[PDB]
Formats: structure tokens, sequence, C-alpha cells
């Protein structure tokens, strides 16, 4: 099946999902000297207040924090959306060295993990008929920079030994995503995809410009997790992150000068 290894890695994805190699595939590299402003934008509107997560998941390629989104509870718009998108899950990919782990880059530079807040379009009413449209999903990316720690992630970490092996999972109720945002909401943004299978072309990804910072003991917490089941040889879970993909026939846009 899928992963991140030498023998079923990212090369290998497009033999099972064709889509690997289309028009509009994530991530990308953000040249920041070719983006461009756009004043149309709004700025972004979230509204995480009402959160209500539920578990967290290992399932074997990273880990997710999932919510009820049976409601209008914690929800994104504005930016470059139109309609309101509901948090269903975040996740992270990261690194085996400080140096690498982002799936976006930065004028090619690699941030030590991503965040990913996933969010659907309630429009198209359940999140399964949302990853069928070109506009049923918005991901919400945030950097991380190793420095010092950051105090809202530490109960997610210290949850993390847990989860250790693919398919356990842990009660994880009343965590406040705020705890995860950067100071300033400045983003850019471009249409694209999944980054993992099956890659689907539902995405408008909005990237934040300011990174936060974590400190090198919590990524290290990430490190110790394990892509295997349990019972199984262990392998560590690092460097769960794609490669960038060609830009094509799209334009990134910023929403500041
Ligand atoms: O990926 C899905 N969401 C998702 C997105 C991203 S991302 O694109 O934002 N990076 C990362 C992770 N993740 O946990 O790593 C994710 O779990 N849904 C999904 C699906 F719709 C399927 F039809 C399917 F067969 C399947 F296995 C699925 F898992
Ligand atoms: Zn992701």
């Amino acid at each position: 099946h899928w992963g991140y290894g030498k023998h079923n890695g990212p090369e290998h994805w497009h033999k099972d999902f064709p889509i690997a190699k289309g028009e509009r595939q994530s991530p990308v590299d953000i040249d920041t000297h070719t983006a461009k402003y756009d004043p149309s934008l709004k700025p972004l509107s979230v509204s995480y207040d009402q959160a209500t997560s539920l578990r967290i998941l290992n399932n074997g390629h990273a880990f997710n924090v999932e919510f009820d989104d049976s409601q209008d509870k914690a929800v994104l718009k504005g930016g470059p959306l139109d309609g309101t998108y509901r948090l269903i899950q975040f996740h992270f990919h990261w690194g085996s060295l400080d140096g690498q782990g982002s799936e976006h880059t930065v004028d090619k530079k690699k941030y030590a993990a991503e965040l990913h807040l996933v969010h659907w379009n309630t429009k198209y009413g359940d999140f399964g008929k949302a990853v069928q449209q070109p506009d049923g999903l918005a991901v919400l990316g945030i950097f991380l920079k190793v420095g010092s720690a950051k105090p809202g992630l530490q109960k997610v970490v210290d949850v993390l030994d847990s989860i250790k092996t693919k398919g356990k999972s842990a009660d994880f109720t009343n965590f406040d995503p705020r705890g995860l945002l950067p100071e300033s909401l400045d983003y850019w943004t471009y249409p694209g995809s999944l980054t993992t299978p099956p890659l689907l072309e539902c995405v408008t990804w909005i990237v934040l410009k300011e990174p936060i910072s974590v400190s090198s003991e919590q990524v290290l917490k990430f490190r110790k997790l394990n892509f295997n089941g349990e019972g199984e040889p262990e392998e560590l879970m690092v460097d769960n992150w794609r490669p960038a993909q060609p830009l094509k026939n799209r334009q990134i846009k910023a929403s500041f000068k």
C-alpha cells in the first residue's frame, strides 16, 4: 500500500493514483517574488471558539485530531473562500531532521514541519461529497520552526505515547485549536490537491506567512511515533511529506504587500 519509503513512496504513487501527475497538485514552492498581491482578497475569518475536539488517531502515516463537524462550530470563511467551511481534522507533517519536514516551501526554504487544518464546504453536505468538488476543501497550512516551545501544542505532545502505533486512538476532548495559530493571518493562496492518496484536486490552499515556533523537544516527540502497527517491526514515523510539485498553469496570490 502507499507510504513514504523507498518502495512505496511519492515517486510510486502515480501507478495507483494517476492524478499524481495532474494539473493542480500540491504541495508547491512559493516564490515570494512572483506571487501576486491581490487586494480583492478579504481577510480570513477563523471562528474556533465553539470547536469540539473528539479524539486523536495514529493512522499509519500521520496522526489526526478529529472534531465534531455535524454543526457549524469551528468554521473558516473569508479570504479567497466563498461559503462556510467546517473544521473536520488537523494533522502535521514533519521530518527526521530540523531542516526538512514541511510540504510547502518558501523560496525553496524547508521548515521543520507543517500543520494542516482541514475544512470542508458545507454547501456539499458531507465530507465525502466535498472531496469530489473543485472548491470542496480548504486546508490552512501553518509552518513550524524550531525555537521556543509552543505552549498550546504541549497537550498534543503529551498524548502521543498512547497512540504510538498504527490504528491506536485516544479520547481527546476540549482541545482548543486557537493555541496553534500564529499572531498574523497574512497568507498566500492557490488551488491545489490533497498531498496524500487519493490526491484529489479539491483543495483551496491557504498557507500562512508567519510560522509558529516549537521547541526541539516537542518535535522530538513527533519523531518517536510508529508507521507500523503494534507487534510489527518498528519503523519510526518521520519524513511523511510529499515533495513540491510543478506549479504549471497556476498563480499564487498573496493577501499582503
Ligand atoms: Zn497534510
